[PDB]
């Protein structure tokens, strides 16, 4: 009963084969592409499952995909194989040129899978030179099925070439349907921040509550189980991209790989990072809430806002990511040189099915050129700033962090998909 978007599959596997045949960078010496997923209880970010979601619309556990020059093999359970027959039996519809015919193999549950494994090995050895396979090196899923396959596969001594970075670029441009998913993700994130999170922080400050950052983060997690913030969306189609990160009181860490600590929230500079994943497509948002910020804090915050818009103006199709980076840093060197060693070393990253694309972060060295239809988290911060009027320890040090979900456009400045106002009028809390 689960429909596979056939047309989307044919377009995307065509893109994959086109880039692979073009043979630049990591694609150049690859004889076959081998992707396998095992057991996945935690739904982690992985190239292997991202590629599945891209091609099929869904993740498929205990599944192996082998892409050869004139054959494709998918191996999975009977039910997953039945699902895949929607694209394997082409019916003669002509959307199928540009990629090989599909062979489906059934994963036996309690019988040996040696014969199926042998078939796939043989296909690899027949594909192009038969010596080197393109793989996602980071990916290691648990379970019996992967163990048995990898034991079989490793006996052959194929050279393993990581193709994560080129596959990242191959799938980075979003189709309109995917854009719609990321737009909905972005608007849910915005609604949660606007209607739940900001009100909650406001409550806490007005009542002088003592709340641990970890507890506040939990409440944000619970909030998306409530349909009142989901604008019609099925609750089961919505997840957090990462546990919400709230920091304050001199203890900051302006990245997305750390969790909220257990300290009580301080009323000063409160950085708030959260993102919704809607039907496996990610969004991101960072806002800093400030209690009675001084003139000097506001001046820094407004400069941060200025840098962000400058970045968006430069984030255009055809320009190199590192040139964007340098244009923004030039503004810092020219206008506020004292902030050069305070600003985040990354100014954002490519975003999609996977939250943070490692080969597409905006830093000084990234050579990849932007294309229309790429979506980014654009994130900029200043840390280790001194509030000279602070008396308590928790008051002396602050940080400022903003972040938006952004689309590289047809022409001109990048378009913002998130919708949360961020002038000090909107994120300042004034107690007097």
């Amino acid at each position: 009963a689960v429909t596979l978007d056939k047309d989307a599959y044919y377009r995307r596997v065509k893109r994959l084969y086109s880039n692979w045949r073009k043979g630049e960078d990591e694609y150049a010496n690859v004889d076959a592409i081998v992707v396998s997923v095992g057991v996945d209880e935690e739904i982690v970010y992985a190239k292997s499952t991202a590629l599945q979601t891209w091609l099929f619309g869904y993740e498929l556990t205990d599944t192996i995909m082998v892409f050869c020059d004139d054959k494709i093999i998918f191996m999975a359970s009977k039910k997953k194989v039945e699902f895949l027959k929607q694209i394997a039996n082409t019916k003669g519809n002509e959307n199928a040129n540009g990629a090989p015919a599909i062979t489906l193999l059934i994963r036996e549950k309690n019988e040996s899978n040696k014969s199926s494994f042998d078939k796939m090995i043989e296909a690899i050895k027949e594909s192009k030179n038969g010596k080197k396979i393109g793989v996602f090196s980071k990916d290691k899923f648990p379970g019996e099925f992967m163990k048995s396959w990898n034991d079989c596969l490793n006996k052959e001594g194929f050279d393993k070439i990581d193709i994560s970075a080129v596959v990242a670029y191959t799938i980075a441009v979003k189709e309109d349907g995917e854009l719609n998913l990321m737009k909905k993700a972005a608007s849910i994130t915005s609604e949660v921040f606007n209607k739940f999170f900001k009100e909650r922080v406001m409550e806490i400050v007005d009542a002088d509550e003592k709340v641990r950052h970890s507890k506040l983060a939990e409440s944000v997690e619970k909030a998306i189980e409530e349909k009142k913030y989901l604008a019609g969306a099925d609750p089961s189609t919505v997840e957090m991209c990462y546990p919400p990160i709230i920091q304050s009181g001199g203890n900051y860490n302006l990245k997305f790989s750390v969790v909220s600590d257990k300290n009580h929230m301080h009323f000063g500079a409160i950085t708030c990072a959260m993102g919704i994943r809607f039907k496996s497509y990610c969004s991101n948002l960072v806002r800093t809430l400030m209690v009675d910020p001084s003139q000097e804090v506001q001046e820094n915050y407004n400069f941060l806002l200025q840098l962000q818009e400058e970045l968006l103006k430069e984030l255009r199709h055809g320009v190199k990511i590192c040139d964007v980076y340098n244009a923004v840093m030039d503004v810092v060197k020219k206008q506020k040189p004292e902030l050069l060693n305070k600003i985040t070393k990354n100014l954002g990253f490519g975003m999609g099915i996977e939250f943070r694309e490692g080969s597409l972060v905006i830093n000084s060295k990234n050579q990849y050129k932007l294309k229309k239809g790429m979506v980014f988290s654009i994130n900029l911060g200043f840390s280790d700033l001194t509030n000279k009027e602070g008396k308590k320890p928790e008051e002396k040090t602050y940080a400022l962090f903003i972040g938006d979900t952004v689309l590289v456009d047809e022409d001109g400045p990048a378009t913002v998909l998130t919708s949360v106002k961020k002038k000090v009028k909107n994120v300042g809390i004034f107690l007097k």
